[PDB]
């Protein structure tokens, strides 16, 4: 078998989107670092303590799109703050923009293959 780990989309207790993925905290926010830099999101501060990552996207080019494997999910380029929840054997990624706003459903639906690119 191979390193990917399983992406879905999914909403939090409230109703808002996130992503849920199939491995625990501990591998998750690991592995995370160098999965996002594949799909053009650069981590520039993070605390593991707190679960939250702060990120800066620059969209790939349509071309770098096609050799990961999805297309441009509609995000905008710029910040995000990216929190990785604990769910045992899972956790949970939830994007907000830096006025707190979570992505829409087919934002946060665009990026499940996102990032099960990234993790392959
Ligand atoms: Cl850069
Ligand atoms: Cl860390």
């Amino acid at each position: 078998a191979s390193t990917t780990m399983d992406v879905q989309s999914a909403a939090d207790d409230t109703g808002l989107p996130m992503l849920v993925v199939r491995g625990p905290f501990n591998v998750v926010w690991q592995r995370l670092p160098a999965a996002l830099e594949k799909v053009g999101m650069k981590v520039t501060d993070s605390t593991r303590s707190q679960g939250n990552m702060a990120v800066t996207y620059k969209p790939l080019s349509d071309s770098d799109w096609q050799e990961l494997g999805a297309s441009d999910p509609g995000l905008a380029s710029g910040d995000y703050k990216l929190q990785v929840g604990d769910l045992d054997n899972r956790s949970s990624l939830q994007f907000i923009d830096p006025k707190g706003h979570t992505l829409t459903q087919s934002q946060n639906d665009a990026l499940v293959a996102v990032f099960q690119a990234a993790f392959s």
